[PDB]
This record gives C-alpha cells, structure tokens and sequence, in this order.
C-alpha cells in the first residue's frame, strides 16, 4: 500500500528526536542511508485519514554544501520521494532555525512547521506570534503544546490538510542574482521542478559545490555567470546570504516579542 511520505527535518538538539519517538513509538526500523555509515531510522503512523512513513533525516543547519548529515538531508529533499516535510523548529532558537526553513519553502517543497521549545521560549521571556509567522512563511506553524498530546494531535490535522506553502514574499535577491540564475535553470535537466532549478542555480552562484552535480549542462556557464556578477556587485556570494538573513532578520522583529 502506497503511504504517504513525510521528511522529518531539523536543526541539531531540535526536538527532533522526540518527536519522531513520539510519532511513531515502537514503529520504527534503522538501518543505513545508502553508501554511507550514518543511520537511517523511519517509521510508521497514521492520522484520520493518512498512513504514514517518516523518514528521520539528519540534524543540520542548512542545505548548503562539510557534514555528510547536511549532504544527506538535500539529497532526499531534492529526491522528490517525500510528498512533504514537517520542519521541526525551536522556539528558543528561531532566528537560527529559521535558516533551514527558508531553504525547504524555496525549495518549494510543501511543509508544515512544528514549533518546538516553546517553555524554554517563554523562560527566557520569548513570546512568538504564531499566525505572524506562518504569514511570512506561508505555511502552516503548529505549537508542539505537551500537555496532553495536543501539539501532537494539532499536527496530525495539519498533515490531513496538507497543501502547497503560499507563494509569499521570502528573500529579496537582487535582479542581477536572480537573472543569472534564471538563466543556469534554464540549461538544466527539464525533469527538474523550475524552482528546484533555481534555487539549484543560486546556491551554484553561492560556491556550493554540490549543487552543481545536479545542474547538469549548467555547470560549464557558471563560471561566466560569476565574472559578469563581480562586474556587477561587491561580492555576490555574499548578497545571496545577506539577502537571507535580512529576511529572517525581519520576520523575527515582528514574530518574536518580548513576554514582560
């Protein structure tokens, strides 16, 4: 019977962990990712009207490529065998998490966030405005509550309404990044999603080697591409980052108060 696939992905220390324990109790295999020695562990579970495999990947900071849990979790993102992801984030941390998250919505690849930490949050006087942020990130933002499941059954729910994230404002990339890109995508293997390709082309422009193995064609004109944007800009490398945290910069101003 066909299942319906979940990505489970976070930071290191995300709750992560737990949560899958949680999910999917003693419903669980581990065994190895493919030609490497780090564990792959899945497992099962349903909801109203889903079941469902998790696949427990890597914890990591980022896509970018350096740790082979990183290398691992892009590679089954950019796999397409998910239907989706549910990105556990920590409350405490957001700013930083947050990172990752931008990453998997440019991506394009449907997710639901499960927010985590939310007593360490509030301990350190941390309120996050939920609705804010799944405003700016266009998908939904569930509060992982412990008391008696509830954060739980919440994510159950939004996995049987799963849908594509909105295509809301996220990073602001200058013209010029854009349009290199663009044109990288363009050459690229037309079996890929366009967005895939783009975001594949930016990380490219980024220095991100690995990237480039699934460009194809695109890798011989990225050499171009960089000489005409070092015309055009100091440091471009460093304005597809910049442009990244200004984004997470902003949304944090408004999704993260002080509780006082």
């Amino acid at each position: 019977m066909k299942k319906l696939t979940i990505g489970l992905i976070g930071n290191p220390n995300s709750g992560k962990t737990t949560l899958f324990n949680q999910l999917t109790g003693s419903r669980q295999r581990v065994g190895n990712w493919a030609g490497v020695t780090v564990e792959r562990k899945e497992g099962q579970f349903s909801t109203t009207d889903h079941q469902v495999t998790l696949v427990d990947l890597p914890g990591t900071y980022s896509l970018t490529t350096t740790s082979l849990d990183e290398q691992i979790a892009c590679h089954y993102i950019l796999s397409g065998d998910a239907d989706l992801l549910i990105n556990v984030v920590d409350a405490s941390n957001l700013e930083r998490n947050l990172y990752l998250t931008l990453q998997l919505l440019e991506l394009g690849i449907p997710c639901i966030v499960a927010l985590n930490m939310l007593d360490i949050a509030e301990k350190q006087n941390i309120r996050i405005e939920i609705d804010a942020l799944s405003a700016r990130l266009g998908c939904p933002v569930i509060p992982l509550v412990s008391t008696r499941g509830r954060g739980i059954e919440a994510l159950k729910l939004a996995i049987d309404r799963y849908k594509a994230n909105e295509n809301v404002e996220l990073v602001h990339y200058a013209q010029p990044l854009l349009n290199e890109a663009d044109s990288l995508a363009k050459v690229m293997p037309s079996d890929i999603p366009l967005k895939q390709r783009r975001w594949l082309g930016l990380q490219m422009l980024e220095g991100d080697i690995y990237s480039r193995a699934y460009a194809g064609e695109a890798s011989q004109h990225l050499d171009a591409a960089l000489a005409r944007l070092r015309n055009e800009m100091d440091d471009p490398a460093l304005h597809i980052a910049d442009a990244r945290y200004q984004c997470i910069a902003a949304i944090c101003d408004v999704v993260s108060n002080t509780l006082t």
